């Protein structure tokens, strides 16, 4: 199922790259 | 700064989730 | 200005790239 | 081939949100 851990993997770092985002977009306000 | 070291982080991320991606896409032609 | 636009087009990516990363992920367990 | 399709597309999203992520990088460079 390396598939499978290797998607679940990709889903984890696009969620850590998101929240990440999140704060830059927030700085850029301020 | 904050906002810097918030995009330099989201890139290593992608570049992980780029990199599990092309694992799985490989995986999926087998 | 370019920035805020630029981060605010990735986010739009990255949940483009989410969602079709759940389907997949579902396309798998079938 | 839904799978293969999905995982063709969250790259190309994911290609399109490194490229902005370059673009806003530079931005706040300057
Ligand atoms: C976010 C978390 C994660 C992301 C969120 C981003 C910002 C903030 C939070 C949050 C905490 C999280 C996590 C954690 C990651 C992660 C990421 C994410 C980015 C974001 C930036 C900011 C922002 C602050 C915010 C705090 C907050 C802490 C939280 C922790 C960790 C942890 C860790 C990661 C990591 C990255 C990295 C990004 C970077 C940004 C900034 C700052 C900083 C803030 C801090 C710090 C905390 C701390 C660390 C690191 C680390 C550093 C670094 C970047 C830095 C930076 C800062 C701090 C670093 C460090
Ligand atoms: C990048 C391209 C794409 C990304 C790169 C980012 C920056 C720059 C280029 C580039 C051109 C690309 C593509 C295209 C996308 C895409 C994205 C990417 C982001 C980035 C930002 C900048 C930056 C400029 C740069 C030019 C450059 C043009 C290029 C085109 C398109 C096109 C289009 C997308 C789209 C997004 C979006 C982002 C946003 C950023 C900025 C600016 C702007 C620059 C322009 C403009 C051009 C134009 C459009 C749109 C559009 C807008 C918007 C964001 C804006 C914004 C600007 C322009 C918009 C528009």
């Amino acid at each position: 199922a390396e598939a499978e851990s290797a998607l679940e993997y990709a889903q984890q770092a696009l969620e850590k790259a998101q929240l990440a985002l999140q704060a830059a977009r927030q700085a850029l306000k301020a």
